[PDB]
């Protein structure tokens, strides 16, 4: 009887929500379109809206939603940078799924590092055509190199542990360093500049905020070591992509793996192979021998997707029963 | 001192020229693999430098001793491809045993995650502008069981890394080392227990008489359905034909092979403008869940640097009558 | 009732059908003996080239009172006609666009000769080396066409424009057309011995099944370029693999494949391809496989939809059957 | 005896020139580098220089060559746009191979048309991964469509004949129309503007000159039919590539095949797959779903390459024996 409208849905999302939703007393409607100001009108008559990471939940969208009497905005993801929280004004509540599986993203990040370092993705395309030459595929041992992690949160700290198992030296930067964890894991907090100057490999694992937007830009990349391997499974807006293209052309950047991209919203998760990709930077990034782009799949495991579904359904059950909202996103 | 090198590529040559400039050697580089058909080209040389895919059987060894070869220097850790009994001490054999175990262990982890998370497939889709991720869902390695076969230099580093993923690790070795298993946090088990309880299995033992085709129809029937298998050891560890069947019957979830049982005429060479004659290799290349890379687990700067220097020193040490630290006993 | 439907099929049939007084039901699944039961309560069953319309399927269909089998294709080798027994009628679309297939055939020839597909994969990765991509001029070479029909004749005309010499084999030669087009009928053996390029454009029948097999390929010139936009069963695929391995076959393009029915038109990129020969064929440097898309142009598909839609409109109005397939 | 220096050589070139050159009284030296001002010095002590399509044979290069006493410049190609003829003040002679195989290029042009129309290259990349879906691969019948050929020379005429065999209607533009050939082939000369307005398919087969440089640019592409299929096996400089990108993005261009590219000289024929492609437009062109780029291989058949080698060697023999130079490029 609680009526739920879901945006940006794929078949994998739907199957999970139908299966696990069978034990909840919900009406579930599934839409393919992203939630934006153009589609916000479709929320009319629903109690709960379920949004995802690439929905444009700006003021206009939020106004139309409150106007339509929406009681709850449920985000089926850990990120909320794309919802303009100040504009909600407590006219409805916002919940997210914060800890479905930090391991999924940390593990993926390690995958991406090794893929671009050891050029696994290029190897595969060669051996498929029967090219078994390995010229140009030489990488570097991670062992005893320095990895620099920006964001020592749930994901960042698991990433650090893994890398320490590789016997990498790890340095890290966080707005709120946690020295205890550093002693347990065996890593040293440093400034951003020290991280840039000493890191052979750099990974972004902080949220997108006003302070992190474009934190990786021409100026910060000039401070990195030539041949630095950079990986981003955070948010696309962490990197000024145009500057990334230049730092690739300058051979500052040894290789880069991007699971997210600043203007990904009309592309990612969709098969755009039969039309023009209109974003110039995205097209150009796809033509670099040492760029690996994957469509925001760091989160994408069966454990992670399972927990997102269950935690999302419970977030909603908990709201309708007037229970305390453990996964509220404070506004 | 006159050195004949087989199976050489430009990356090998450049390294051996750069670092060999300090040593008093004549160095001749050949592209061709060392086999019975090419063994005759060793005539007039003091030292032969061989590599992992050379066929150094009795015929090859006989022709070499006949030509007065003093030293066989292997620029690799593996020596399964030298028929040691047939040497008869007519010349010495040296290898480079520990250039970089990290290179291979690290690459092994790279393969696991690539096939699990479909990173190679992702790339091929996004390059064509297909950003759909349907079918690319993987599994968290966290709290799964990895089973390592071969707890040597490489296998032990692999185990440590995976323990960092908080995987449970079980292992099998012909010569268990219980002490390392206590430090690392893993348990030796029989092969049968490994097969039954492993979500991921990695092969890191040498190719011997005992390991040849250990992974075959019968042992794969004991694995968990959906098992992820990775081989950076030797290709002959797997009966490849059975592997094909175990893929087709969906016993195998995904597999990454950095080596292959008949790789000798393919690997390291660009065969993209001719027929691949080996039927199994062609067929393996057509499976959605098979990742084949051309024996590049070892292939890092550090590893290749250390192979070159250790090889050149193996040879310097032999010619100066020094004790051979890296002899392979025969 | 429509089988083996894809979104392109559905959009066309809805757009053009929205004039006609029909209720149309669309199914994704192929028509086989397992799915034939789903025809219950329908009068029009619309089938396509890879449906298994054997006796069991036909029996279940007649049992369910099926009035018309409408084939949205020109080929009908997959419908066991003798078993229908006139318990319902069969219509096809015979001439929607012979040009579509003939033109595509020429595309394939040139793609495998000049390595265009391999070129694309290289340049996409920034490999602009053209080593191994050398081809041959078609000019003054000999092309051998098996099946001089609607498609075969247009193929011949195009190739004659390339100034290729053309020879051809047909069970029912048409000497006239040979004089207009400038080509010579020969035996199969002569075709095999003198052809640099060979194309198959005859129907799959009892007599053409496996006509390309180890024995006939041994008669071909080494380095022959072979293209098949006919039916997969024209080639013994296992022998093709051998003739590729022997380097008898210079390059081959297959738009059709003998066991294509559970693969073609479907995205199988997230599961095992169980057919061993198909997997193996995909690993050869000089094999080009496309998924039965020689017919696939907007004119062809438009004409298929209209001719089909008003093949049905001409059945329900008790009109004579302009496009039947005689049993 | 006669000493020949060859630039921009690949193994295929060398094998042909060694095989066929064994009968001629020549010393033959092979270099990998392109002939530019930076390399022109390497001509010192040679009688004959053999150049190829992407050599930068400007005045500086020509001056350094005449200074070194070079007697003959032999181009192993039909194009000569890249040699600044006015600057060669008859201080040496220039020969080319004009008619090695017009069929090779015309045939390849037809291959490209059908590949981008019927998506054969995209089909291949799909089926290789076991994607047999044909959605998005629908093309058009060429039958009864209009093809527009710019340049009715040796190549253009054979192209026209072939297309007439497809029963296409053909129109053509040439600076020097040949009405007789039009009557034999069945095509009509028209203005460029009429060609742009009525062509479904357009092919470029004129030389690169001062008059053809950038003839295909924003303005001319605005006159084409929406969804036009464009193919260029002429010269890269015939197209303002930046405008091409825009005309692709705005969907004026249905599909394009480029065998040549305006800044191809440091890329084409070379394996650049293990480094950054520094040219932005080329990278971007490689990321369009409906762009097919091949590396200047329209000429590349065994008959063509054979004839280039023999005709080149005879051009040179004929020069040294004071024979009249039938393949001189008038300066
Ligand atoms: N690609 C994908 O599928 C996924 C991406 N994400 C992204 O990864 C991000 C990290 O997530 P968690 O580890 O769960 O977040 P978290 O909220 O546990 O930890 C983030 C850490 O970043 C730090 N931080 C905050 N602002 C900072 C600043 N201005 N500079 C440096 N550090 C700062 C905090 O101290 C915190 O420790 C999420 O915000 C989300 O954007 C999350 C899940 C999946
Ligand atoms: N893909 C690549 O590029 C490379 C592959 N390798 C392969 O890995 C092996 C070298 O590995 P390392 O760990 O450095 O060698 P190692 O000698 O350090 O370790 C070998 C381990 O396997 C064990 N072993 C021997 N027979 C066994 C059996 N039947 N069952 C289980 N374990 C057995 C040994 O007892 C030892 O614990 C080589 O033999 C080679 O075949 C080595 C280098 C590179
Ligand atoms: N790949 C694709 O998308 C398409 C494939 N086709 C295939 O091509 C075949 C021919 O199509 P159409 O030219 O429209 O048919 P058609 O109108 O030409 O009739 C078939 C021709 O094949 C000849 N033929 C019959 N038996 C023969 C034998 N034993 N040996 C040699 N030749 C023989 C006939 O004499 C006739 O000239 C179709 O039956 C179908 O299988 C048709 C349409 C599309
Ligand atoms: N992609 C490749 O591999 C190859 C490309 N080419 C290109 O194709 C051209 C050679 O074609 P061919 O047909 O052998 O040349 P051709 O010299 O036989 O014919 C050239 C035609 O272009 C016409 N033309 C000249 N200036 C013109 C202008 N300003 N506007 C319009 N038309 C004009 C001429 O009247 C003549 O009909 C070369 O000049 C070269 O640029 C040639 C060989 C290979």
């Amino acid at each position: 009887k609680t009526k739920i409208i879901f945006f940006d849905i794929k078949d994998y999302d739907k199957e999970f929500f139908k299966k696990y939703g069978a034990d909840y007393n919900f009406e579930m409607t599934f839409l393919k379109v992203r939630l934006t100001e153009e589609t916000a009108n479709l929320t009319k008559g629903y109690d709960v809206v379920c949004g995802f990471a690439n929905d444009n939940i700006n003021k206009e969208t939020i106004d139309i939603m409150a106007e339509n009497g929406i009681k709850l905005l449920a985000m089926r993801c850990a990120g909320f940078n794309n919802v303009s929280l100040k504009d909600v004004n407590e006219r409805f509540k916002v919940v997210r799924v914060p800890a479905y599986s930090p391991h999924a993203i940390a593990e993926y990040t390690v995958g991406l590092i090794l893929a671009v370092n050891r050029k696994i993705n290029k190897a595969y395309v060669r051996t498929r055509e029967g090219n078994f030459s390995i010229n140009g595929l030489m990488g570097i041992d991670l062992y005893e190199k320095t990895a620099g992690i920006i964001g020592t949160g749930k994901i960042g700290q698991i990433l650090i542990k893994i890398l320490r198992g590789f016997d990498m030296k790890v340095i890290a930067y966080d707005l709120f360093p946690n020295q205890k964890v550093a002693d347990e894991l065996g890593f040293e907090y440093v400034s951003l500049d020290e991280l840039y100057a000493n890191s052979d490999i750099i990974s972004l694992n902080c949220p997108l905020t006003k302070d992190t937007k474009y934190m990786i830009n021409r100026r910060s990349m000039l401070k990195m070591k030539d041949g630095v391997i950079l990986v981003n499974t955070g948010r696309g807006m962490l990197i000024d992509s145009a500057d990334l293209v230049e730092a690739l052309k300058d051979k500052k950047i040894g290789a880069v793996a991007l699971d997210v991209y600043e203007e990904e919203e009309n592309y990612f998760f969709e098969d755009k192979s039969t039309q023009v990709i209109e974003d110039d930077i995205l097209g150009r990034l796809l033509s670099f021998y040492n760029v690996l782009i994957t469509s925001h799949q760091a989160y994408f495991t069966k454990e992670a997707v399972g927990a997102i579904t269950v935690t999302t359904l419970n977030n909603i059950k908990d709201f309708v029963e007037g229970r305390p909202l453990v996964n509220e996103v404070p506004q």
